[PDB]
DNA sequence: CCGAACAAGCATCAGC
DNA sequence: GCTGATGCTT
DNA sequence: TTCGG
């Protein structure tokens, strides 16, 4: 990582924004310039060299400049020495916890790890559950443990119904070596864009993980949207492994390709895609590309029957998963 | 100089 | 109950 | 905070 001290800047100043100020543009910012400044290969010398990138402005520039000259940036400095906005950073890195819940809870005095502990009471079911797992859900997984769970995932969705056909999108379809957590993409024959031939699809998968012990927590569940908490087994004697976030979309049948485009992302490398489209007379979301009619709204679905389909409406060249960790 | 900035599912709350 | 806004999340 | 128009 060339430039890792500039972007772990530019990613504090993101998350101070988002959490502290709660100005989303400007974490929008400053994250689309670590993210352009983490893929340039060169060791950036200077603001100026910097400001060429797309997405890194006088602002963002003059800051690089600053860093590069000390090594820091006494905004940053500062923000740390002030306890109100290190307290409300904190908190919200429980699963949960947001910066207007932060906030509110710095506002009456709750302010560690152990006020929240304090205070379950207080916490909604995500936030508990958040709080539970509070040191897990920090830890990556490996890319072995993924694999593993990968095996377990699609093994107990075989059982249930041999249609069903789970995906792992995210950074592992990326092809990376080590995960945040585990995103599922699920889709089964009964459930297209055209009908709903049988219920419970997602419950169904969900009670069978729960049933053999790997869904262990819920955080949120609808009919097309599980967010939770899974653990592999562990052998005899063995340490038992760490608890580990899991994603499980149901998508129709039909639209896997715009669903799996979504869900392997990156965040920001959907962003810039969809932005793209706007540009191009597109809006696309994890279901459908559509053309924008000359009012602005949205027109009927385009046909997809690839990823690369999608790429080509916008008229950009086709990115394999493995180039899409923006 | 200024407005647009990706898109949406689930939990929660206020208002009716 | 439903509707719509908001918080939090992917 | 940045960009495009
Ligand atoms: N259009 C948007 N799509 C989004 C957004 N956030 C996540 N996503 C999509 C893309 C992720 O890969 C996918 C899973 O969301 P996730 O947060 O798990 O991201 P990733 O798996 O890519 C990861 F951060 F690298 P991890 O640490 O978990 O390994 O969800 C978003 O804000 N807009
Ligand atoms: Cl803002
Ligand atoms: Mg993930
Ligand atoms: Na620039
Ligand atoms: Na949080
Ligand atoms: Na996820």
């Amino acid at each position: 990582t060339l430039n890792g001290g500039i972007t772990d800047m530019l990613t504090e100043l993101a998350n101070f924004e988002k959490n502290v100020s709660q100005a989303i543009h400007k974490y929008n910012a400053y994250r689309k310039a670590a993210s352009v400044i983490a893929k340039y290969p060169h060791k950036i010398k200077s603001g100026a060299e910097a400001k060429k990138l797309p997405g890194v402005g006088t602002k963002i520039a003059e800051k690089i400049d600053e860093f590069l000259a000390t090594g820091k940036l006494r905004k940053l400095e500062k923000i740390r020495q002030d306890d109100t906005s290190s307290s409300i950073n904190f908190l919200t890195r429980v699963s949960g916890i947001g910066p207007s819940a932060a906030r509110k809870f710095v506002d009456e005095g709750i302010k560690t790890l152990e006020d929240l502990r304090k205070n379950e009471d207080k916490l909604n079911h995500h936030q508990r559950i958040g709080l539970k797992y509070f040191g897990d859900f920090e830890k990556r997984i490996p890319r072995e443990e993924m694999l593993q769970m990968q095996d377990i995932v699609l093994n107990e969705v075989k059982k249930v119904d041999s249609e069903y056909i789970a995906t792992v999108c995210g950074s592992f379809r990326r092809g990376a070596e080590s995960s945040g957590d585990m995103d599922v993409l699920l889709t089964h024959p009964s459930f297209t864009s055209e009908s709903t031939k049988q219920p419970k699809l997602l419950h169904q998968v969900v009670e069978q993980l729960q049933k053999v012990h790997f869904i262990t927590d819920t955080l949120s569940k609808g009919e097309t949207k599980f967010m939770g908490v899974c653990q592999l087994p562990s052998k005899n004697d063995e340490k038992e492994y760490p608890h580990r976030r899991i994603d499980i979309r149901l998508i129709p049948k039909d639209q896997y390709y715009c669903g799996v485009l979504y869900f392997t992302g990156s965040d920001i490398f959907n962003k810039n895609m969809r932005a793209h489209a706007l540009e191009m007379g597109f809006t696309i979301n994890e279901y459908t590309i559509r053309p924008l009619g000359v009012t602005g709204v949205a027109g009927e679905p385009l046909p997809v029957d690839s990823e690369k389909d999608i790429f080509d409406y916008i008229q950009w060249k086709y990115r394999e998963p493995k180039d899409r960790s923006e």
